[PDB]
C-alpha cells in the first residue's frame, strides 16, 4: 500500500511508531498505535503492526527507531502531502 | 548557511559525512570529504569538518551517522533542489 495523506484537512498524522527486531537482528519499524484523531485513523487503510517502509520517498527499512520517529517528525513539519509506503502484516 | 544546491546541472552531490562525538556525547554530523566533481565541490561553500545541521528540512543534529547517510542517499534520489543548513566549523 502507498496511503497519500491529505494533511490540509487534518493537520496531526496520529500514529506512534516502533521499532522491533529478533535476537537474529530482523525487524524494522512498525505502526505503533493510531491515535483516535488524525490522518491515519481517518484514511483507515494502515493497521497497528504494520510494517513502515518508506515515507516520501525516505527508506525506513533500516532506520533506527529514535532516528525514525524524528525524522517522521521533520517530514510532518514540512508542509504538504504525506506518502506512506507501508507491508500489511495481519496483527 | 544555507546552501541550495542545483543537482538538475550536476548530479551528484559529492561529500562523504560522518559522525564524531566526545567520550561526553556532543557532537554530530560533519562533511567527511567534498569529491572533486559533484554539487558542493561546484558551490564552493561547504568545507570538511563543517556540521551538517539540515537537509530539505530534515534535522540531522542527533541523527544516527548510518541513518545519516541512508536518509542523504534517499533525498539525493529525490528530483530537485538540495537546502543543506550548515554550520561553519574552521577545520
Amino acid at each position: 500500500m502507498t496511503v497519500t495523506l491529505n494533511m490540509e484537512k487534518y493537520n496531526f498524522l496520529g500514529i506512534s511508531i516502533v521499532g522491533q527486531s529478533n535476537e537474529r537482528g530482523d525487524g524494522g519499524i512498525y505502526i505503533g498505535s493510531i491515535m483516535k484523531g488524525g490522518a491515519v485513523a481517518a484514511d483507515g487503510r494502515i493497521e497497528p503492526g504494520d510494517m513502515l517502509l518508506q515515507v516520501n520517498d525516505i527508506n525506513f527499512e533500516n532506520m533506527s527507531n529514535d532516528d525514525a520517529v524524528r525524522v517522521l517528525r521533520d517530514i510532518v513539519h514540512k508542509p504538504g502531502p504525506i506518502v506512506l509506503t507501508v507491508a500489511k502484516c495481519w496483527d
